[PDB]
């Protein structure tokens, strides 16, 4: 009866194996566009993934993950909010059953059809697990996705799906560019806040890209074709993986742009 996101094991449960669910500074959160303040001391954020190395793509039972080598300063967020320099571990997405649902973060309560998470872990921690203790640890960039026409960038994804069906398939993922996967825009919104799923660490700097991309139904309709069983057991499709809005508490929500 481990944590997942059913009826009986899903985000309001969390609590009682992780009591870090009931935080002070737990994510997601609704963005209220009126109440978030521009900070003119933000600087441009900085992607440089020119030289990423994607290496494998896994089913963990909770979404898919795109692994990248970490083991040197390749794919870096450094910029906006930040001090020092994060590396490009890994991305996956939360989506939903249905295209009215499936993002964490919300802007003004609208839900988007799925939201990408671009993980980063601070290179003065010197490992990812020692970044997730620290409140300075991880920098996560969030991206919506809303259904539309195709994003381009993302079929070579799509596309391995069949071959990661079920939770603990990986399949060899080398090549890819996470550069198209960007909106044009890096205007975002700022905030100190957690993983989103367990441990739910208070570990984050979360950097929310205001322009969402776009993909197409065909897209989203082959994420949602995973499932989070393992091979040969019921199949459970791999929707809604996305924690609710969580509250805001003591925190202030920043913009890059006026
Ligand atoms: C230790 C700790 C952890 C992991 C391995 C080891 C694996 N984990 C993640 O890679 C992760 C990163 C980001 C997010 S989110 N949804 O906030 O972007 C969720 C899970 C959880 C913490
Ligand atoms: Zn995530």
């Amino acid at each position: 009866h481990h944590w997942g996101y059913g009826k009986h094991n899903g985000p309001e449960h969390w609590h009682k194996d992780f009591p870090i669910a009931k935080g002070e500074r737990q994510s997601p959160v609704d963005i209220d566009t009126h109440t978030a303040k521009y900070d003119p001391s933000l600087k441009p954020l900085s992607v440089s993934y020119d030289q990423a190395t994607s290496l494998r793509i896994l089913n963990n039972g909770h979404a898919f993950n795109v692994e990248f080598d970490d083991s040197q300063d390749k794919a870096v967020l450094k910029g906006g909010p930040l001090d020092g320099t994060y590396r490009l571990i890994q991305f996956h997405f939360h989506w939903g059953s249905l295209d009215g649902q499936g993002s964490e973060h919300t802007v003004d309560k609208k839900k988007y059809a799925a939201e990408l998470h671009l993980v980063h872990w601070n290179t003065k921690y010197g490992d990812f697990g020692k970044a997730v203790q620290q409140p300075d640890g991880l920098a996560v960039l969030g991206i919506f996705l809303k259904v539309g026409s195709a994003k381009p960038g993302l079929q070579k994804v799509v596309d391995v799906l069949d071959s990661i069906k079920t939770k603990g398939k990986s399949a060899d993922f080398t090549n890819f560019d996470p550069r198209g996967l960007l909106p044009e825009s890096l205007d975002y919104w700022t905030y100190p806040g957690s993983l989103t799923t367990p441990p739910l660490l208070e570990c984050v700097t979360w950097i929310v890209l205001k322009e969402p991309i776009s993909v197409s139904s065909e897209q989203v309709l082959k994420f949602r074709k995973l499932n989070f069983n393992g091979e040969g057991e019921p199949e459970e499709l791999m929707v809604d993986n996305w924690r609710p809005a969580q509250p805001l508490k003591n925190r202030q929500i920043k913009a890059s742009f006026k």
